[PDB]
């Protein structure tokens, strides 16, 4: 037992990062096949990222004005290609390491593992949340851009996240790997609005399903609610409306502790109403919102 | 910028991970070089485990009695000796894919990357720390037994930890690689006190620092104060007593901050004897201790 922020093994990963450079500016770059994927940033220098023309200035650059290192064996650029704000840079040299993987877009409240990395070589792993807006609160200096998150199933690494710039309000915006944004962002150094950031009700009560399972039972009362007065004190403390797809996917732990999912939620609307007093849930004074309810599972399964 | 919970990248360590079966029992094993690490009560039925003999129970065992697989590999034993809590089994084939490691013990307060593991296979990593009492708060289930802990220096895996049990209460225990567990434990199924578990003062003063150092600093007072006054305060509120080690040691990021050790006391007293008032530092209600004043300079660093 116990319960912790855990995240996948990153050796899979480890193996495909690359140090990517372009005239000056030096960053992370995913190979995988014979194929580098980078953000396309890499083209600017520091005076061209408040108002960058992509195509006009990747004209000016030849297959030989980059620069892919992998430790110290070095690729040699063939092909360049810009797909929305990414570059994919075809190289002669397929990586010996490459896993399976596979391309996909998360959609917000689901969570991955970001392997944060300067110069291609692996600094540290952290789980984090594609948060409501779009935004993820990571641990990112400059350098780490083209960093990536991930998933892993059995074998499989699902990239999802390419991390390309952190917002001045200190938040962090990327892109899945075909080059879309998550979110309303644009890659230009300029003040971008994100929109409210609410809290993740799902992953609160997957949060205090692992709670119960670990021993913390303080906060089970002795009322329920409908899913529609909880949806209204939801709404008053700025929280995702909680839907029928939820209260199924928060089936299976339901079933375990043996606890209805309404009445996880008149729980929930008590601690919303009322705080915690100083109490604690498994060791935090707050309300976790970043454990998804496979999360849950999946730690408390093995 | 922004501050999280970061674990070393493990697939140094990943490629170390084996299973271990001895009769019925399967853990995990560490492979360097040609020897595999792995608890000793790997030779213990579920009977067994409340007053093991362990020497009586090793010597009904053969090298053949010892199945370690690697994936799909195996590898046949030709030793095996006890030393204290582990068993170390002589294998005929060296890891090719042994990283550069040391063996050391780390002292309460020190933190480490933990590989979750289970039948061999790499599950989860993240940080944790040894605290005071030797104790630590993870998350394992049975049979992540054998799993590490580690850090790594550049290039250097430095296992600190390998897993043995779980202690009623549901916080974890464990031993060195040559088997000396931390703390006053043994390795049979019995209630086991633990000491007070105070909190790592140090520590709480480096995350200060790492709040201050990414926007959070609503907490800097206008008050300065003694070491002694601050350590009176601190046995007060159970803390560990602070040092002038501590204080050398929290030294750069004092210089990087511009604040002086004894003011962030200061800062720390006023936080113990007033709480937060439902302010939060770095997205948490409580004062953080399992980040050493390393992990601070290093997450921001890069
Ligand atoms: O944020 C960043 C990157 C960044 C990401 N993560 C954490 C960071 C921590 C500190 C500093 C920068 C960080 N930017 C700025 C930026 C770029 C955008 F595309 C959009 C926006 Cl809103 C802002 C960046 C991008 C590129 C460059 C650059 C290119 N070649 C020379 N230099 C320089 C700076
Ligand atoms: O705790 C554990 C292990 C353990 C560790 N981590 C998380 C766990 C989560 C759930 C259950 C067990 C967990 N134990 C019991 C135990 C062993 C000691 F050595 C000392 C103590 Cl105080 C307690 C264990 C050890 C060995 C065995 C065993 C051997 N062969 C057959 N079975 C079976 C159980």
């Amino acid at each position: 037992s116990g319960f912790r922020k855990m995240a996948f093994p990153s050796g899979k990963v480890e193996g495909c990062m690359v140090q990517v450079t372009c005239g000056t500016t030096t960053l992370n770059g995913l190979w995988l096949d014979d194929v580098v994927y980078c953000p396309r940033h890499v083209i600017c220098t520091s005076e061209d990222m408040l108002n960058p023309n992509y195509e006009d200035l990747l004209i000016r650059k030849s297959n030989h004005n980059f620069l892919v290192q992998a430790g110290n064996v070095q690729l040699r650029v063939i092909g360049h290609s810009m797909q929305n704000c990414v570059l994919k840079l075809k190289v002669d040299t397929a990586n010996p390491k490459t896993p399976k993987y596979k391309f996909v877009r998360i959609q917000p409240g689901q969570t991955f593992s970001v392997l944060a990395c300067y110069n291609g070589s692996p600094s540290g792993v952290y789980q984090c949340a594609m948060r409501p807006n779009f935004t993820i609160k990571g641990s990112f200096l400059n350098g780490s851009c083209g960093s990536v998150g991930f998933n892993i199933d059995y074998d499989c690494v699902s990239f999802c996240y390419m991390h390309h710039m952190e917002l001045p309000t200190g938040v962090h915006a990327g892109t899945d790997l075909e080059g879309n944004f998550y979110g309303p962002f644009v890659d230009r150094q300029t003040a971008q609005a994100a929109g409210t950031d609410t809290t993740i009700t799902v992953n609160v009560l997957a949060w205090l399903y692992a709670a119960v399972i670990n021993g913390d039972r303080w906060f089970l009362n002795r009322f329920t609610t409908t899913l529609n007065d909880f949806n209204l004190v939801a709404m008053k403390y700025n929280y995702e409306p909680l839907t029928q797809d939820h209260v199924d996917i928060l089936g299976p732990l339901s079933a375990q502790t043996g606890i209805a999912v309404l009445d996880m939620c008149a729980s929930l609307k008590e601690l919303l109403q009322n705080g915690m007093n100083g109490r604690t849930i498994l060791g935090s004074a707050l309300l976790e919102d970043e454990f998804t309810p496979f999360d849950v599972v999946r730690q408390c399964s093995g």
